[PDB]
């Protein structure tokens, strides 16, 4: 008798068993949700990985930069869940920024084509996914995406931080559209998960009043399932921080 | 089978059956929680209201301005839940600001005696409750307070808004103390709710009506000010195990109004 | 003697005499700044307009999507201002989102080619300008870009709101780079100003539904603002940008100054 | 010809010549301002200190907790500046939390009697001053208060952080009331400044641990700040206050300007 019993939920973003979306999927199933999964590029590898979930679930291909993939998605989901059935939840757990805009490469050296690809995949796609899927979502449903707090600049993350700032703004507009379908849209801002950079991750655990385990994706997956559930029915266009409370503390 | 099965939860601030705390209590019990209730001043009448709840729960007296009430609280809760047992949740649903600091009385005309009392009860008491009860709380536990978004000023609410701003800062420090016990501390920022207080000058009501109509239109999923259940349910989410990495934070149960400009 | 007496300040984004940049340039000049102006595309149209400023200034061509314009910008500015001289201020007053991303067009119907162009021009370009010009900036210098508060969603602004969220994040990163030169970086978040594009939307050009939305946004701004807001008057915004170009906010960087009548601090 | 030429400005909160208010007063006087000062308790020590300002100014007594001092303030200021004259600027640089609420003491051990005193002095008194002074303020006038960013919890500051949170909210209401007079109300959020009480804690007055926490805070501030942060130097903060009292930020009210080297805009 689980949190998400009899809910139909789409989960994107699994590439490995340490992917945040793997753990979102694992916990959702453990809570009685029936899943449809989406994957990008290495679909052979991803079938392998999704087999490790506790229950079978169909795996659809979705490259968020492919307009055909997006145009046909609602139909393909409906064939996999069965006509007359609709989704109750959608999980966006997709993000990418080329190495020129993330890492040791100076901020000013990122060419715009790279930044733009990163923003397409990491931010614009959240609207793309909601566009495709809202027509096949039931009232009371929920769309959740994955955020990393971009309110302050930080070393290394650079243009990925910019892209997450874009995502948060995207999420607010998607909530206006989702509202029309009685559907909620929110992001979970997670702490750093091991799916300058080490000094940033070590600072997290000390700021977090309850600590932060960067090797454990479960507290993040649980928070996403909270948002997929009926238990936060008045929250939309918002961000829930699953970060051990680190963003609430200066030192 | 319930969201809060076998959890022991203290719930303060029930005065009428339209109190937000009444509805947190009702939903908590529907979800298998075993409750201890606290009440201020009007305890006989408060029993006459809590009788209407789904299950029996002990009612203790607690005036958060009374130092003895606070010093004796851990003990009286421990007598009510049985020695060797500790609370898994605490709900602060306590707020007050005298007429001088809220309504049609000019902002500048509220005396500090009134403002200080308002802040004591509405903000400082969150720290008081956490002090008294953290020693009798289980790891994985959760303290939750009730907030009204004070990020932007608004007509009428005046010094009450100032007090909620204080509360949000208190919440972040209470989170530091609660962390030591593996306990979380969060606030739910509710949209406006028609309790007996809100259902009570002339231009004051008009600005409050404008505030509330504005809330529902801004809220992408709408806002029913007559329905406390969405707020209660959000408080139960936080009392549950499903938000275990969130502390010193604010969850908005406001229909998403605060995320929209128009 | 004036607020910016002796400062050399590059000001971009003049297209008409209702441009926010026109007013920034005017006020800067009234306060003793020596300007270099940059313009996009219609340079002869812009020359006619810049002739209406209190003083003359060199006008250079800068299309922020042109990588060669950017590569040559510092060399060309040095020519204009005299070799051995450097800039003390740079104003980015450049923004653009195609009508597919901003207006009556539904949020979900904006194709990514159009969004990406608008982000290149409205957000990324702030980093581009900083990259090109920081090498010719003096310590205690100031880069100011224009912003429109994207903290909460709103009708019509749509993907321009998203581009301003990006811009806020870019400014925080530009501040880190600018810090190495002793140069500060901030945005001025303005209230709605009746420039060319905003005049068009009100009055029907995109239909009565779009015209009504924006009129409700504007009227709501003035009433929320404790000192009121005059959408017809860019001077208070220009003065704010000049504040930030001066030496009077020397410890503010990576930040946003709101010149919006205080509207964003009030709910109703 | 200076920033505040001929403006009449009340400046509260001078105690020593390292006080933030002392530097605000000095800079305001350097920029041609005509001052009226207010002081608390040790009015003998304060007279001595204010005599070290560049120009003479009337010194009135003001204990913000005294209701008679507030009820008479307007009348006493008027007597000091001349009948038919009004104030253009008011500076609130008054803050206090007893050691039970700030320092090494556990957060939960602050009695409310001490917290309430700190909130009275540090937050409510921003409302009280504006109530007393707005009726003798000119349109285009400015009230400016002092803030320390309370958005995130931090060790030691405890209930003063809470007070600053209440101050920020108070400021947004004061803006509403001041707007009716054509007057702006803003707070300046400063980085840590080595004033009397701070220099003590770093010297070891409060012990090993308080000294080590404040030293960690200051170090981190300077590294987070892209332009750095010199805690010995109050001048950037004083300048920022003067910017706000001037006519150069005329569309900013109910707001917070950060004079913190940009530290609050960077995580690491
Ligand atoms: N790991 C962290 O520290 C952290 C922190 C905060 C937020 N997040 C976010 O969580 C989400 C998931 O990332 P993760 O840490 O689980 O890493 P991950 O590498 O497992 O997942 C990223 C996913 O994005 C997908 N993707 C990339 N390009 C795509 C395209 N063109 N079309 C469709 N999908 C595409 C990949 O297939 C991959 O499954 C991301 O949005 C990430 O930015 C991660
Ligand atoms: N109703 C709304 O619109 C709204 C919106 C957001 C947040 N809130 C907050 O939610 C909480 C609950 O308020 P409500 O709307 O349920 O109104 P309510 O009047 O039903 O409840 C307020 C409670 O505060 C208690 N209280 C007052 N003084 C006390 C003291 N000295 N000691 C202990 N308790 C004391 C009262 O007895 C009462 O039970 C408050 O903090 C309120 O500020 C209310
Ligand atoms: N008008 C408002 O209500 C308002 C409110 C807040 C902020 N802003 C911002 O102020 C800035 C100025 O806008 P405005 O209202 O003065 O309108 P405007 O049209 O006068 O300014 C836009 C300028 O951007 C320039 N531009 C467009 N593409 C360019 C390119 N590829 N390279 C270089 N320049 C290019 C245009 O030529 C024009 O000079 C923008 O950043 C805008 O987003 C405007
Ligand atoms: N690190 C810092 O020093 C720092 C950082 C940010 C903000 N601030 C703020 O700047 C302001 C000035 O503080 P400072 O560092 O110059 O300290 P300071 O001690 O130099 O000045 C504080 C002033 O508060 C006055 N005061 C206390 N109780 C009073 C009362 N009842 N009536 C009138 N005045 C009273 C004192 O007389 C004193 O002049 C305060 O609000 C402070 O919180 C300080
Ligand atoms: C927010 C975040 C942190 S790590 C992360 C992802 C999904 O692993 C990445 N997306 N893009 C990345 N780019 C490079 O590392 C090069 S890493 N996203
Ligand atoms: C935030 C809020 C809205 S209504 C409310 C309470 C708890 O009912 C009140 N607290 N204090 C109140 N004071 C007066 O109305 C007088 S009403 N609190
Ligand atoms: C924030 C803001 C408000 S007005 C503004 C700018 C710089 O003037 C604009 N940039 N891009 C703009 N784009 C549009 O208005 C979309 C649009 C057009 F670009 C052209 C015709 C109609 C139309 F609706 S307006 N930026
Ligand atoms: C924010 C801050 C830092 S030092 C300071 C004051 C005004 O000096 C103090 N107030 N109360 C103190 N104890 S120290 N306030």
């Amino acid at each position: 008798t689980g949190l998400l019993d009899g809910k139909r939920i789409l989960v994107s973003g699994i590439i490995t068993d340490s992917s945040i979306a793997f753990h979102i999927a694992r916990v959702a199933q453990e809570q009685g949700a029936q899943l449809v999964l989406t994957g990008f590029d290495r679909l052979r590898l991803i079938q392998r990985i999704t087999d490790r979930l506790p229950a079978k679930a169909p795996l659809l291909e979705l490259d968020v930069q492919n307009e055909e993939h997006l145009a046909s998605l609602a139909g393909r989901v409906t064939e996999a869940i069965g006509a007359g059935n609709k989704l109750d939840g959608v999980v966006h757990s997709i993000g990418f920024m080329p190495q020129t805009g993330m890492g040791i490469n100076p901020f000013f050296d990122a060419p715009y084509a790279d930044v733009s690809k990163g923003i397409h995949i990491s931010a614009y796609s959240y609207a793309s996914m909601a566009k495709a899927l809202l027509p096949i979502m039931n009232p009371g449903g929920s769309i959740v995406g994955m955020d990393f707090d971009p309110s302050r600049a930080m070393p290394a993350y650079n243009w990925m931080t910019v892209a997450k700032s874009a995502l948060e703004s995207v999420n607010r507009f998607v909530a206006r559209e989702a509202g029309k379908y009685g559907v909620r849209s929110n992001l979970v801002a997670a702490g750093p998960i091991r799916t300058q950079i080490q000094l940033l991750e070590e600072g997290w655990d000390q700021r977090a009043p309850i600590g932060w385990n960067m090797k454990d994706a479960t507290p993040v997956a649980k928070t996403v399932c909270a948002l997929l559930s009926d238990w936060l029915p008045a929250t939309t266009g918002d961000i829930i921080y699953a970060d051990g409370g680190a963003h609430t503390q200066l030192l």
